[PDB]
């Protein structure tokens, strides 16, 4: 509860990188991943993981009453595919079932397993994804990958950077990207989604939630072969070609 | 830490049923499950789960430095196969990754996630298996399915019955099955394995560990189509045809 120095000149202490399903699969082609995209992304994620050893999670999107239980199995497969690929290039990537670690209480995700923190402290790379989570009444709910960074908020010390890679450069207004969103008052960003129609709304809600708890959050375009080293760097030092929507408080 | 009434006349409060890989797969045929065996076993397990609603786990055997991480993925698949089958017949079966819930400390498994207890309290059937677990130094270890019942010991109240279904009727001495093993002094059972050669040794170690902490443990032959209703009943009420090795204190 100490004073945390923050700003565009500061280096993040922790990276939560989420890779959208759009970027490595097609809905028209169920349970089929684009292996080339996974391969190329994995190379870039591997470099980040070495710098942020024990200070990063990779969150995968994608993945095919109690019937929702199949979701846990579907998203486990996606985590396996990333982790296998990453281990193949020397990263200590370990998939973790969020449903075994987290439950919902009054709608808020609750981390209920100490294992995630231990895995990080051991210097491994947790590979996470969305899931089917139980609430306090025993009902299952689909918990989007986009919301996984929320589960990190009480656990991460220091400066959390959350980056959601998607198939657009940010929040589009009209015609142009919105470069900055103030999480204390983001009504303009929500108004832009209404202009352009719920995937991005879930992203915004999640990243506003994280930004209100100090995180530096980005919506930006992913590309399998793109160098991501700049995500280790202070925002003010980013290359000029990089486009994003930045959500902060 | 109260007085728990125990004995062959008493009904178990909780069932941990482990199904050996031998019973629904072949090592000569990697990652291939016998679907007919899984189907038939699932029918029998479903009946037990209805009686022991919230009071049972199913533990699957089988399943194909940091390379051990692939084990978590291999045993997740096996848990998925059981859970899918069980949900298909109306059981609320939910696979849980033990590696996300449990770590090793001084060689002892430690339950580190509250989720298992919640899932049980919600009346669902956890489907478990062996796994790759981290220790306190960040090293992965293969943790046998046969040892999963140990993780339940601090969590289960009342009378725990552990049943390990395998491809033999019990511990064979010489020629005959050993019907009773006293966990306080089981040197004779260990001597029998030396006669007949480490799968059964792991079983014995695990079940002795559980029996020393009050559990009523059995090694017995599994058969996909065999009725298992007797496993809800006091030992003294079991049908006369049933053969097993019973491990108690
Ligand atoms: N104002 C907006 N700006 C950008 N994208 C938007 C907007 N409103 C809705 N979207 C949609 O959100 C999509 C990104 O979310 P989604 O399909 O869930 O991606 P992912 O697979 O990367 O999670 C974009 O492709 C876009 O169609
Ligand atoms: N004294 C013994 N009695 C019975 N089985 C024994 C004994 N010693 C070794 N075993 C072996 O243990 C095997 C059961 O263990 P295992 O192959 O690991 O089965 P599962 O797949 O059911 O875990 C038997 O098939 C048997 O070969
Ligand atoms: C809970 C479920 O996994 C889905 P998602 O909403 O996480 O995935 P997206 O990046 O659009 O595939
Ligand atoms: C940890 C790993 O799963 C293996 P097992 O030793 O649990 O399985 P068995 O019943 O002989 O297949
Ligand atoms: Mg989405
Ligand atoms: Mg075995």
């Amino acid at each position: 509860s100490g004073l945390v120095p923050r700003g565009s000149h500061m280096t993040p202490d922790f990276l939560a990188i989420k890779v959208g399903g759009s970027l490595f699969s097609r809905k028209d082609e169920p349970g089929s991943l684009d292996d080339d995209a996974v391969t190329r992304f994995a190379r870039n994620f591997a470099r980040l993981a070495e710098t942020y050893r024990g200070r990063m999670v990779l969150i995968s999107g994608g993945g095919a009453a109690f019937s929702l239980a199949g979701l846990t199995e579907a998203t486990f497969e996606v985590k396996k595919r990333w982790a296998e690929k990453l281990r193949g290039i020397g990263v200590d990537a370990f998939p973790l079932q969020l449903a075994a670690m987290c439950t919902l209480r009054n709608g808020i995700p609750q981390l209920r397993s100490e294992v995630l923190r231990d895995v990080l402290d051991h210097g491994a790379l947790p590979v996470l994804a969305g899931d089917a989570l139980f609430d306090e009444h025993g009902k299952l709910w689909a918990f989007s990958s986009d919301r996984v960074p929320e589960v990190l908020l009480p656990m991460v010390e220091g400066r959390l950077r959350v980056v959601t890679l998607t198939d657009v450069d940010g929040i589009v207004t009209d015609d142009t990207i919105l470069p900055e969103v103030d999480a204390r008052s983001p009504e303009q960003a929500y108004a832009a989604l209404w202009g352009s129609s719920g995937a991005m709304h879930t992203k915004l809600d999640a990243l506003v939630t994280c930004a209100r708890r100090g995180a530096e959050c980005f919506i930006m375009r992913g590309d399998p072969g793109s160098d991501l080293e700049f995500l280790t760097a202070p925002f003010s030092s980013w290359p000029a070609h990089v486009r994003s929507t930045r959500i902060t408080t």
